[PDB]
């Protein structure tokens, strides 16, 4: 089973599409059943969707609980992006910020370690290059990345000697969250449908070794 | 003048007592009335106290908005710790804390760009070495600490040119993140305090002080 | 092509084993002579090998004027490791070190800067996990793969609007088998549409 | 006693004349023993002055043989070096190396050797191009980086001794010698249960 979270647009409908080509069972979440049902209209082997706000940890205990069998993969690639000089920035959309990236991260990494610690499950943590890098314009964008890399950073450590693992993957340059300043009308940008074409290509780990990492970037 | 937030008690107490034994004016902020008191009895040139929950950006907006100069240096060191595995830690207690660190410093931060980037202010952000590094047990801590890393260094880099400057201080060691042989907020304080420097054309950025 | 160094066995032997199965060219470089000319007697699409001192920038200026084409991938693989107490390493040993390592790096992809640096040319640098962390024992190792890793973050900032390419990639100690690393290593590398895998880390 | 590398001038040379004005003895070393002559003039207190190449393991070795105990060493020996990378010459790129890493290592070792169970503060000076990348500055952020790595990872070998080493990052050097000379004597401290381990130091 492969639950995916941000599931209903972007990298994670795109991921959806080819693990089920490849025939593998999908759970996938979102905030809008809507746009989920769409996403899931076009599988052929998901067994199920439902809509949540990764923002509450009730929801997050509820999606986890209900699911017919433990996962064997998890890919969490919900978030949103909001930017601007820090002063011209308000404060709710801020917190929605937060509300959306780290705390959806910390309540989904933390029912999965409560759960499937001591099972062989591959956490897929989906962050930013905004993670690793400071960025004028996107100071909250940034802290929230951040936040979320010392996280995993940090229960990876929790997790020596135990079967889960934490995959941290690293997209820039995609529609998703971007902002520029001033440019020509919007090749723009790494299609998901690409992103999702290469990071679904180095998680395929035949061997005894695997990609704990990786950064993909837009050419330009 | 020199505004200190978290100053009730630990590092920002007794940064207070620091700055007020060089003569030097203090403005003082935390959560508790009563603590704030006991800290301005020990100090000669306090001109004034007040509680604030700095999570609340109308708050900070009136922490600034009341005070009768620019201030010189501005020291955050607002913050607490929680800590456990992660699946033993408690969901309320991590939005504590993310409203403690991160929401904090950030309503802090965006108010003094927003009234102070073109004027010589320095901002001295009090984090922790949990900024710099990874620690089991203390993961949702790292988290609003490498997020006001981020944060800080985003900000260092849309003030370029401006006079605010962000200086980013990393205590380690100190019996606020434990869970005699700790570094004592009174003997950081000194360091840190003497560490500050602008002398001509330079000033300590960064400084990381650990127990040994 | 696929230029690779650091070929005479490991990591980079195991690559050019790769590369050839998929019936692409490589030529390959490394100290021994007779351990290169081993490699590439299992290769069916190899068109050469060439020995070399990869600190002496004379050697490396050398082995890219000989070649007769632009390469489509240079795969830097050269390196090797030393280990202990600071106190208790050999500084001739910590000297070859950093020819080995540091000084290879340098040289080659000062090279490719310079000849290639306007053509679409993917550059792979393969450094360490003891790039990205301090290690107990491993101190002058460390030294070393941080000192590549500074040099090639660097150099991706001159290569701003450039279409050389500067690939990073950063396995665990090899503890993993070159042959795996050099699977996954393999596996993982892709450029498809508008966008390319510039970072991995590889672990057991 | 505070023994001081790259002390012949700049940063090195200004550390000594502040320590020397609070009346401590000082041992300084340099690459110019006729420089070391005249920066030793203007001092009361110190206690003897060498020339010495510190990429040599034998001359650091008989620097600190013909030495009593120190309780601080500041390291400050380096020197720079820029270019976009294939501009750069491989001769002067080899200089970098022995006058930045192979020094810092050499130094470091020594100390480590003789001195890690002795309380002595080993000051580590960098830069803040050891803390980023820097176009033109591709050789210069590898030694620099270099440098972290290793400091970073003989930390790490020495938890639990009384040795300490201190880092400093200074960036900017329109920052004159003597104000970065005084902001950083300024900062460190050994005050309590509590050290001031690593120091940026920038200019306004």
């Amino acid at each position: 089973l492969i639950v995916i979270t941000g599931a209903s647009s972007g990298l994670g409908a795109e991921l959806a599409k080819l693990y089920d080509a490849e025939g593998k069972a999908t759970y996938l979440t979102g905030r809008s059943e809507s746009k989920l049902s769409t996403v899931t209209n076009c599988l052929s082997n998901n067994v199920g969707y439902r809509a949540r706000d990764l923002a509450s940890h009730q929801e997050v205990e509820q999606l986890f609980e209900q699911l017919d069998s433990i996962p064997s993969t998890v890919v969490h690639s919900a978030g949103s992006g909001y930017f601007g000089l820090l002063q011209e920035q308000d404060p709710e959309q801020i917190q929605t910020l937060i509300e959306n990236n780290l705390s959806s991260a910390i309540n989904v990494l933390r029912e999965l370690v409560k759960r499937y610690k001591d099972q062989p499950v591959n956490v897929v943590m989906i962050m930013s290059t905004a993670a690793q890098q400071p960025k004028a314009q996107e100071s909250t964008y940034c802290a929230v990345k951040w936040a979320v890399k010392g996280l995993i950073e940090s229960v990876r450590l929790e997790l020596k000697g135990k079967p889960m693992k934490i995959i941290a993957v690293y997209p820039g340059g995609m529609a998703t969250e971007f902002w520029e300043t001033s440019g020509k009308s919007l090749s723009s940008f790494m299609s998901a449908e690409d992103a999702a074409l290469m990071i679904h290509g180095a998680l395929a780990n035949i061997g005894n070794g695997y990609v704990s990492d990786i950064t993909v970037n837009r050419e330009g």
